[PDB]
This record gives structure tokens, sequence and C-alpha cells, in this order.
């Protein structure tokens, strides 16, 4: 069995690169952040630009929803984070302490705190209503790629191009472990929470067993030496890995089998980013700055 994901949308109004795509939790919308300074709002399912939200100084790195899907938060290299009312456009806070560029961001699944990932090597933990930052964690001696909570937010996992993955008690701020060390350009937990998915900057992901720390699965064939790229465990149908690739593909593998299952063609430059939707089986896919635009693609399984 294989994935038919063809294109059904392509969402233009970017003027620079965009940096990432997530579907909110409720399957409503696409949020687009972009190097532009702007997060753009998307109908999911009709591709139908909904709004703008500004307000950052410089480029966006990335966006993420609330569990609620009222709010984002958007990390920047004004070295902010801002928390954003989805209906009103309006910034609830600036989150302020960064001493570099902000890279990557998540809430956590209660919604009650956002986890970001700095240039400056550090993850802070902040709280959601106040806007004031709880920890920082010393995580990594290099800039800090990507930062994800697990299932029920207990756990926070970071990648460095230090070349390491950690995780890391919520409550505490304490390391609980560490994961050759080319750079680790994406990390982000499996939906059950016992699996981490990394991405190395040698044109390889792994799948890791967080309890036993030994890798289980490699998916290669793709390009990945430069860009931070997103990946994604695909659920609605059959069990895919996705990610994009610096050749301008979007890449998706069999999990358990480790075969590339299909590559979806269209884009003019490296697909940073890609984002399953949570019900359907429909992939968003955004590219850097000869392409600037996002595609909406649609599957049977
Ligand atoms: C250096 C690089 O990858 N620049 C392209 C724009 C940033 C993309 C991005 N990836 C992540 C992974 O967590 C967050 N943001
Ligand atoms: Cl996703």
């Amino acid at each position: 069995v294989k994935p038919n994901y063809a294109l059904k949308f392509t969402l233009a109004g970017h003027t620079k690169a965009v940096s990432s795509v997530k579907f909110s939790p409720n399957g409503e919308w696409l949020a687009s952040s972009s190097a532009d300074k702007l997060i753009k709002i998307w109908g999911a399912y009709d591709g139908k630009f909904e709004k703008t939200i500004s307000g950052h100084k410089l480029g966006i790195s990335d966006v993420a929803w609330s569990s609620d899907s009222n709010l984002l938060v958007s990390a920047s290299d004004d070295k902010t984070l801002k928390i954003w009312d989805v209906s009103s456009g309006k910034c609830l806070k600036t989150l302020k302490g960064h001493s570099n560029y902000v890279f990557c961001c998540n809430f956590n699944p209660q919604s009650n705190l956002i986890v970001s990932g700095s240039f400056d090597e550090s993850v802070r933990i902040w709280d959601v209503k106040t806007g004031k930052c709880l920890k920082t964690l010393p995580a990594h001696s290099d800039p800090v790629s990507a930062v994800h909570f697990n299932r029920d937010g207990s756990l926070i996992v970071s990648s460095s191009y230090d070349g390491l993955c950690r995780i890391w008690d919520t409550a505490s701020g304490q390391c609980l472990k560490t994961l050759d060390n080319p750079p680790v350009s994406f990390v982000k937990f499996s939906p059950n929470g016992k699996y981490i998915l990394a991405a190395t900057l040698d044109n390889t992901l792994k799948l890791w067993d967080y309890s036993k720390g030994k890798c289980l699965k490699t998916y290669t064939g793709h390009k990945n030496e430069k860009y931070c790229i997103f990946a994604n465990f695909s659920v609605t149908g059959g069990k895919w890995i996705v990610s994009g690739s610096e050749d301008n593909l979007v890449y998706i593998w069999n999990l358990q089998t480790k075969e590339i299952v299909q590559k979806l063609q269209g884009h003019t430059d490296v697909v940073i980013s890609t984002a399953c939707h949570p019900t359907e089986n429909i992939i968003a896919s955004a590219a850097l700055e000869n392409d600037k635009t996002i595609k909406l693609w649609k599957s049977d399984c």
C-alpha cells in the first residue's frame, strides 16, 4: 500500500522564504510563518487566505498552535517570541529573554507553557498567562534547531548543531537523557511519546526508542545537508514518515519498511516545512525564497 498525494492548492502571498507551516489542532486552519516577518492563516480545506498577523521586527523561523486552536506562538530573529490571539490578530504577550535569534517553539498539550530554542544555545520554558520565563536550560553548545513536548507535556526533546538530542524533565528542567555527531537539524516525539524522530545534516532521518536509547529505523534518499527541515509522523491513513528535501521534493516513507512510497513534485526551492492534517490525509509543504508558496496535497490513504 502507498499513498497517492496529489496537489489541491498553491497558497501565494509570502514575499520571502516560508519558514514553517502548522495545522490547527481542530483541523480548520493552516498557519504559515516567513522571513517576511508575517504569519498568514489559511483555510485547511479550501486553501482560502484568511488573514495576516504582523508585529515581529525581523523574520520568523517557527509558529505553533495552542491545543484549543485559539492562540499562536511565533519565534523571531528579533530575539522574541510573540503569543497571538488568532481571532483578533492581536499580540497578547512578547516573550523576552533570549540573547539571539529564536529558532523553534511549541506549546505543551495543556498550553499553559511554551518551549523555545535559540541561536543563544538555550532552551527556555515560558508561562503563557504571564509571558514570563519560568526556566532557562543551558541545553546545548550550538544553536538549538528544534524543541517539542511529548504527549502529556512531561518531557521536552531538544536538538542542536552541537550533534546532540536531549530529553528534559519539564517540571524540574533536569536532563533525563542525551542521545558520531553530525548537526541534528530537527527532532520531535512520536504521537505516543515512546519514539523520537531526528534529522541530521548527513541526509538521514532516524527513529529512536526513547526508553532504550537505541536507533530503530533510518530513512534516506532525500537531501538534507544545510537546512532545519521539519519531519512528521503521518497517522490519519497509512503510517508514514514525511519530510521536505533540498532537492525541492516532499518525501514520504513507510515508517515500518523505511521504503520511499512517494515523492511530491511541484516546489521550485528547498521544501523547508511539511505538516500533516490531524484528521484528513492532507499534507502542507512550504519552500524557500525561489518559491515562497505553500502547497496543499490530498491522498486516499
Ligand atoms: C536554518 C534554517 O533551517 N532556516 C530556514 C528557516 C527556519 C526553518 C525552521 N526549522 C525548524 C525546526 O525546528 C524551525 N524553523
Ligand atoms: Cl505535523
